């Protein structure tokens, strides 16, 4: 079931998510499905629960190809002090572009719906979609991480 | 003739405007016409030159009332180092707004389209307007000035 993608300027983007407790469940399946479904039909490469308001720990993502993959509990460690700017874009802040710094490198873990366990490195813009979501987990949106003011614009015009 | 306003993102909002030095002429009286009804029919209270792509130290407002004003050359001083926050969106920026810290009190200085010097102490609202408009003149934009990112969305969101 695709869901509404909430949009900048609600609280519920704003929040500090909970963690899932659920892994392995026919509910935290249908979610995840719901999420990759929603992903796709707005056509992001990465989701994250609190985006269709659901106050969870979790996100989806998948496109240099990056792995499709759901991930509950997610952590984050920089694996060194090398940060990268590139484009993004927020489905909640939908034809809005900026250059964002994000590390290059970094190590995530949480788990995959089932209960498996994940633990990745990832790098460039693999590495970007999982901070990106990862801020969505702890209420932070792409804006209040915009250095350069002049990158900041709509997509169509930029 | 109303004008299309341009677009966050586009490089003319950018630029640091020149002077005007075409007071009392024809040409002027027209494009501050075109402004009135440009900014009249987006539904602002203010509108800068460069939004419409004209690279003019040029500014309308009027609307607490603010009166009907064109300020061509403005400079602005602080009165006081009192800030207030109040809200503002921008119609290059459709749909958004965010909580913008501007100086309670200043003076601005200019001209009217005629050659009249104008002169005037504003406060709050009025202060707020003229401030906005002023920092298209000199290529800034109101998210640079956001301290706090919760308060920065749609309107019809927030
Ligand atoms: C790159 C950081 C990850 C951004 C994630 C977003 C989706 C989102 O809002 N997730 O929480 C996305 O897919 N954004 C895309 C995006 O920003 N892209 C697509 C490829 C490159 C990069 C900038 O163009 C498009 C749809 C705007
Ligand atoms: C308040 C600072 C002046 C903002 C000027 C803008 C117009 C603009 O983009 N001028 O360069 C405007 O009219 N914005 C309005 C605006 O921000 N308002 C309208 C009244 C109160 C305030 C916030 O709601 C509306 C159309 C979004």
């Amino acid at each position: 079931m695709i869901r509404d993608i909430i949009r900048m300027g609600d609280k519920r983007l704003l929040r500090v998510a909970p963690q899932v407790t659920n892994l392995g469940s026919a509910e935290l399946h249908a979610l995840v499905s719901d999420m990759f479904e929603t992903m796709g039909a707005a056509h992001g490469v990465g989701l994250a629960a609190p985006q269709i308001a659901v106050d969870l720990q979790l996100m989806v993502f998948g496109f240099p190809a990056v792995p499709l993959t759901a991930l509950a509990n997610a952590q984050i460690e920089p694996l060194s002090d090398e940060m990268e700017n590139g484009w993004e874009g927020c489905l909640s802040i939908p034809g809005l572009r900026a250059v964002i710094p994000r590390y290059r490198y970094i190590r995530y873990r949480g788990f995959a719906p089932d209960g498996s366990p994940i633990e990745r490195e990832a790098e460039g813009f693999h590495a970007r979609v999982v901070q990106h979501e990862y801020d969505h987990l702890v209420g932070r949106l792409y804006p209040s991480r915009i250095e350069n003011f002049d990158t900041f614009g709509f997509d169509d015009v930029l």
